[PDB]
DNA sequence: ATATGACGCT
DNA sequence: AGCGTCAT
């Protein structure tokens, strides 16, 4: 009772850009704004695979991973923008640079952890306290949170509109706030949400990009909260909202549970929602899923998670990959050498950029391949030393460490055909 | 036939 | 080290 830890010791946020690749193209081309539009790679095969969808196009049913020709059937007025192609492969330089614009603005407010190209976690714990002493006891007006939803609110007896429902929840939340108390976790989330409103106001104002965000006590709840009110809104998930939120929250919606372990949690325990995990003791969950998973599950279903926000705005690896599906699979020794050079050339261009910008050198190269028929994403991984940022040496050394896999007695041929080539620069050191 | 990045297990 | 899982 008096000695229970509720996991209310941190204020963690997850900011995620709304249809990021689309917004990047819409800022560059005004004709694409406020219209159903999507981003595609490789216009040849069925018009190109869609990798980002605007919300105007999502209303028609256009989704990611869909072929552009199929998406034109659902949305005939759909506009398209192609990803730049360099050396025969997709080139995402325009979006990595747009990412750095946002990451540097978020870095001004608090420590962030780059989670993807369009999202980063934030640890607002140190920023919330210093803001609390600056507001010497004065309350928080709703004008400081013009786009914040309070998950679970409004409730009970006192509108039909979406935005009307938002403020009544914020009103109930603010009216019950304990500003008398600086050790109140619910007050810390509110100050954290005020800061995120300022961060997101700075992002849109200095880049033109809109984003959603989640504010809670850990990374998992923040990411879940971020998806509740997209687009362009932030959601506060408090500790008290967890039981009702998790009572019907599918297990797959929780981070790290959308894969196989989440499936076995559903099958073995025979449950549907995240809240049903509270019935089980920790030893039971440890016996079914291991000591790490059982401990993590037992605390997560109660809204408690301890994975810290690592101060890391830079990637740990720099890699280049390209798939060769179907009959396009590389089957000649000349093809494999040529594409390894194309990958190594772009890799050098990115590594030299990384060494001048970020003062570090990659020290080893990882070569990954997939053969025709193998189900796993990777079929084989071999590694060597990355001494020079030389595209011809890297591609040559990459070929040296994979030429054994060629089960073809012929010199000029390559069997089995290669489905994917992948070079990855890892193991950085200060330069 | 939809290019990447972080991390755990052994 | 090499493979597997999870994610955008
Ligand atoms: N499977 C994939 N293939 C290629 N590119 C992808 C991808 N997933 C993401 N991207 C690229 C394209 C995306 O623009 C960006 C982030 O994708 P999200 O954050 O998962 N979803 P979005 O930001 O598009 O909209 P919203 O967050 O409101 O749902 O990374
Ligand atoms: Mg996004
Ligand atoms: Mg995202």
């Amino acid at each position: 009772g008096p000695h229970m830890a509720t996991g209310q010791d941190r204020v963690v946020a997850l900011v995620d850009m709304d249809c990021f690749f689309v917004q990047v193209e819409q800022r560059q081309n005004p004709h694409l704004r406020n219209k159903p539009c999507a981003v595609v790679q490789y216009k040849s095969w069925k018009g190109g695979g869609i990798i980002a969808v605007s919300y105007e196009a999502r209303a028609f049913g256009v989704t990611r991973s869909m072929w552009a020709d199929d998406a034109k059937k659902l949305c005939p007025d759909l506009l398209l923008a192609q990803v730049r192609e360099s050396r025969g492969k997709a080139n995402l330089t325009k979006y990595r640079e747009a990412s750095v614009e946002v990451m540097e603005i978020m870095s001004r407010f608090a420590v962030i952890e780059r989670a993807s190209i369009d999202e980063a976690y934030v640890d607002l714990t140190s920023a919330v306290q210093e803001r609390l002493q600056k507001l010497q006891g004065q309350p928080i007006s709703a004008d400081l949170l013009p786009s914040t939803y309070i998950e679970g609110l409004p409730q009970g007896p006192t509108t039909v509109q979406k935005e009307g429902m938002r403020k009544q929840g914020l009103f109930q939340w603010l009216d019950s706030l304990q500003i008398d108390n600086l050790t109140s976790p619910d007050l810390q989330l509110t100050v954290g949400a005020v800061i995120v409103e300022e961060m997101r106001a700075a992002i849109e104002r200095e880049t033109g990009f809109q984003c959603s965000a989640g504010i809670s006590h850990n990374k998992v709840l923040a990411k879940l909260a971020c998806g509740l009110n997209k687009p362009n809104r932030q959601t506060l998930v408090s500790h008290g909202s967890v039981p009702q939120l998790f009572s019907q929250m599918p297990i797959r919606k929780i981070r790290s549970l959308g894969g196989k372990l989440g499936a076995s949690v559903i099958e073995i325990l025979g449950i549907e929602y995240m809240g049903e995990l509270t019935q089980f003791t920790e030893s039971q969950l440890q016996s079914h899923f291991g000591e790490k998973n059982g401990s993590w599950l037992y605390a997560m279903c109660r809204g408690i998670e301890h994975d810290p926000v690592k101060p890391r705005q830079l990637p740990k690896t720099i890699g280049c990959s390209k798939n060769f599906p179907g009959k396009t699979a590389l089957a000649t020794r000349e093809q494999v050498q040529w594409w390894l050079l194309q990958l190594a050339q772009e890799l050098e261009e990115r590594l030299t950029k990384d060494r001048n910008d970020n003062d570090r050198v990659a020290t080893q190269l990882v070569v990954s391949i997939r053969v025709q028929g193998d189900k796993r994403l990777s079929s084989l991984r071999r590694c060597c030393a990355l001494t020079r940022y030389d595209a011809h040496k890297m591609s040559h050394d990459a070929f040296t460490v994979i030429k054994n896999c060629n089960t073809s007695g012929i010199q000029t041929e390559w069997s089995p055909p290669l489905t994917m080539l992948f070079l990855c620069a890892t193991k950085f050191s200060a330069s």
